[PDB]
């Protein structure tokens, strides 16, 4: 492309020119116009470093070798990056278990904490429906819940939408925590029934018999979601996947579910409640992912698309630490 | 007993006085002491000809002969009201029958017609809940229906019904109507998965585990439910059912699933449902069993329990006449 190479060819010389803007925007713009252009990445790439930025720069190295494997200056920046980022992220993840511990070694009738953990639980379900364009409120949602009558102005599809997530986490607390290790399609099954069977009961735990588009992502055809999901369960029970590390066990186990996408609607609120029960599984928290970060996490997951899970797995990882962060925070103050 | 005869008695004695009010509360408040009373049944029903209420004093005559077979009061008294009411009940089936063929004549196209049918949807909606105490009115199912967001004040539950019921209608006009002769558990499951799917979609398509009370009826065993609805299918597919007259055929079902009470939850919806598409697959029109109805509704059930179904079958045929007379004059007026 004609356009691809002198967007780059501007970019290099803002660069070199000496930008107080930096002229990120060219080269942002040049992988706009082709985001399978090797020059383009490996060049953005030398460019996060002198950010101090080497994930990003490591991100674009590898996507730059699925493109042309043998591209030299990929290569050579492939190769030091690649261990680097490695000790970053096991570094991370130390930051996060400490943490974890700190909130693990309180007592769980500690008072002060059960305040918390009421309070939040209103906001875990306003975040995992407004992510989705739902418009209720967080005082609409208390008010749904606890008195158990509609809201004034608001579809009756967003409000029985409210009571599906209500149903299907009082089910996973009730049944699915105490069993640790083993979950079935039968249990993945219980929870999307309780989600979405208040909205489409019809639909209601059970796969889709239609091929569809989520956001860009194109899931297993439905005559290929059974084969996609028994292989999933598979990986779940599997001793690899015990030895991960919880948040990133907790994270591949999401991005694994909605790329199947084996319901027709309902896919992303049962992946994060799947998330959030390998958490409290493996004695983490139940996180947030909040509905400020929809765009980010819609990007990391077309990147995972595109053949890379590490931005994805950070992302949960990131949503972790705010968690606790919130959580120390509570406990602490109260 | 001792206050049984005492009412019964003191009946007799103000009938024969020449009472204006004529002691008909003595006569009921008898058989409230004692509904097995033999004697207070027959001079009952005696009482019951002299008004030309034939059908209720035939009725009485019925239940006497069930407790005590050889009491010969009512033996000779049932014997001339036996053939009686059975031809009182032929000619009701027949001036029905007529009224039936001058809707039938109307054709479909007609647009004064459909004006009818498309107002009376709502009224239907309205009248099958509103019996089981849905507190929502006729305007409120419009705007939830049309509008498909929730009415200010009013349980979810409640408006989830409305929407379930909905959903049921459309499925069965649009799939079942189609087949005349052979229905399946199956159609059964999928006409209550909608019905009770936006309110309860975990119970929602399948069989209560738990024995209930229905009013005064004790249906059979969660155990018992399956096998007794594998018997109510091979009636509903025999060539006996099907020589059966429309109406009676259609109320028979009725009673038999209610009786039964399969679902924990929206027996009577549903059977309400599969009476109208009985009656739509013989070419009669859906009736509306009204919520002011509910006391009588109620007392033709018990007393089809205790072993006389005539009263229900009578009950169903007076809704029909007057659902085709609500017809004949909306259709003739427009
Ligand atoms: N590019 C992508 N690749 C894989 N999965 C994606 C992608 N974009 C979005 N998803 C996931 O698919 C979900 C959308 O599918 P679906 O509508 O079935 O889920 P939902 O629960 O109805 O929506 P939400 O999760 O927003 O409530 C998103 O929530 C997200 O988790
Ligand atoms: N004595 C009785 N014997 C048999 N059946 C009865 C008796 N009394 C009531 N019923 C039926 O059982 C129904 C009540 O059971 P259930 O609650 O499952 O039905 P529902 O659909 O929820 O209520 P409704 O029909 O009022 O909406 C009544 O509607 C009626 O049709
Ligand atoms: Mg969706
Ligand atoms: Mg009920």
């Amino acid at each position: 492309s004609l356009e691809a190479r002198a967007a780059l060819n501007q970019a290099l010389e803002m660069k070199r020119q000496g930008k107080r803007e930096k002229a990120q925007k060219l080269f942002m713009h040049a992988l706009k116009m082709d985001p399978d252009f090797v020059d383009a990445l490996t060049e953005f790439g030398i460019f996060s470093e002198e950010d101090k930025d080497i994930i990003q720069a490591d991100y674009l190295y590898t996507r730059a070798l699925t493109i042309s494997p043998y591209h030299e200056k990929a290569l050579v920046n492939r190769d030091r990056t690649l261990p680097l980022v490695e000790e970053i992220d096991q570094r991370y993840f130390s930051i996060i278990d400490s943490k974890v511990k700190k909130v693990m070694s309180i007592p769980k009738g500690n008072s002060a904490l059960r305040r918390v953990m009421e309070e939040t639980y209103y906001h875990h379900i306003y975040h995992t429906v407004a992510i989705e364009g739902n418009t209720l409120t967080l005082s609409e949602i208390r008010h749904i819940l606890e008195t158990r009558y509609a809201v004034p102005g608001a579809s009756l599809e967003e409000q029985n939408e409210v009571i599906g997530m209500h149903a299907a986490m009082k089910y996973i607390n009730t049944t699915l925590v105490s069993r640790i290790g083993s979950v079935t399609i039968s249990d993945v099954l219980e929870i999307h029934r309780r989600v979405l069977g208040y909205v489409d009961p019809v639909e209601a735990g059970r796969f889709r018999t239609t091929q569809v588009l989520v956001g860009h992502h194109i899931p297993p055809h439905p005559q290929d979601v059974e084969k996609q999901m028994q292989e999933f369960v598979q990986w779940l029970n599997s001793e690899e996947a015990m030895n991960l590390h919880p948040v990133e066990f907790a994270a591949l186990a999401h991005y694994k579910l909605v790329y199947i996408h084996p319901f027709i609607d309902g896919n992303g609120r049962t992946s994060r409640l799947l998330m959030n029960l390998i958490l409290m599984q493996a004695g983490y928290p139940p996180i947030t992912i909040r509905k400020e970060q929809r765009s980010d996490y819609y990007h990391v997951l077309e990147a995972a698309n595109e053949g890379d899970v590490r931005p994805f797995i950070r992302f949960i990882a990131k949503c972790t630490e705010t968690t606790l962060d919130t959580l120390l925070f509570a406990t602490t103050e109260y």
